[PDB]
RNA sequence: GGUCGGGUCGAGCCUAGGCUCCGUGAGGGGGGAGAAGUCGUAACAAGGUAGCCGUAGGGGAACCUACGGCUCGAUCACCUCCU
């Protein structure tokens, strides 16, 4: 339901490095190295290959960011369905 | 007081050599935190091959093997020496 706003955009999980870090392909081609906060971290379990909101850092918006929202399998069938989301973002 | 000659002292300046300090720096090395991406299970009970010290060789990694040593080693049988 919520959107991405200004620099946020979707990014799809492609690994775990462990430490709270993950990988994320996000929608224009660049590879962020991003950290899980603390509020959504002790929350919702996350796994490899899912939708999430990608909040680049105000320093060096360019490898670094944030997840800051998940979405689920019901979610994403009702982007689908809207037409925000494709299968070719989804399988990269 | 000017000019020339002689003697002596002399800050500074140039060249060469030798030590030493500060700023960068391609590349290499371990150390400390974090939390988990990964492979195993070395230690604590006889931890499932008792553990550890010295020296030497080998192995993805904890580790393994040989010679001499210690008890900071468990259980059973026998023997020895004491109170
Ligand atoms: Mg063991
Ligand atoms: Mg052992
Ligand atoms: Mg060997």
């Amino acid at each position: 339901v919520p959107l991405p706003e200004g620099n946020q955009l979707f990014g799809v999980v492609e690994q775990a490095l462990g430490a709270g870090w993950m990988d994320v392909r996000c929608e224009d081609g660049k590879i962020r190295r991003c950290r899980i906060p603390g509020k959504l971290r002790r929350r919702v379990w996350i796994r490899v290959g899912d939708l999430v909101i990608v909040q680049p850092w105000p320093v060096q918006s360019d490898k670094r960011g944030d997840i800051v929202y998940r979405y689920t399998q019901t979610q994403v069938d009702w982007l689908l369905r809207k037409g925000k989301i494709t299968q070719e973002f989804l399988t990269g």
